[PDB]
C-alpha cells in the first residue's frame, strides 16, 4: 500500500538488501503515464544508500527492500511515502503519484 513495484529485467533473484545495510541501485524519473523524466544512468552513476535509514523515502526504502542484485523494475510509490508532496515545477507533480524504475546493481 502506498507502494507497488512491477518487475521488468529479472536478475539474481537470491542477493537482497539487509535491513540497515547499504545497497546501490539505479533510479530512473517515469510518470505514471510513461513518461521519462531525470535519471541517475544518465549520468553513469548508481545511487547508494542505507536501506531501512532516513537518508531516502519510504518508497525507496520498500521498493529497494523487496529488490534483489542485479534486478530491475519499476518503482510506484505515492507522494505521501515520497518527495511527491511537495515536487517542483518540470520536474515532480503537487502531490502525485510517482514511478521511479530502480534497478539493483549491488549491495554492501
Amino acid at each position: 500500500m502506498g507502494v507497488q513495484v512491477v518487475t521488468l529485467a529479472a536478475g539474481d533473484e537470491a542477493t537482497y538488501p539487509k535491513a540497515g545495510q547499504v545497497a546501490v541501485v539505479h533510479y530512473t524519473g517515469t510518470l505514471a503515464d510513461g513518461k521519462v523524466f531525470d535519471s541517475s544512468r544518465t549520468r553513469g552513476k548508481p545511487f547508494r544508500f542505507t536501506v531501512g535509514r532516513g537518508e531516502v523515502i519510504r518508497g525507496w526504502d520498500e521498493g529497494v527492500a523487496q529488490m534483489s542484485v542485479g534486478q530491475r523494475a519499476k518503482l510506484v510509490c505515492s507522494p505521501d511515502y515520497a518527495y511527491g508532496s511537495r515536487g517542483h515545477p518540470g520536474v515532480i507533480p503537487p502531490n502525485a503519484t510517482l514511478t521511479f524504475d530502480v534497478e539493483l546493481l549491488r549491495v554492501e
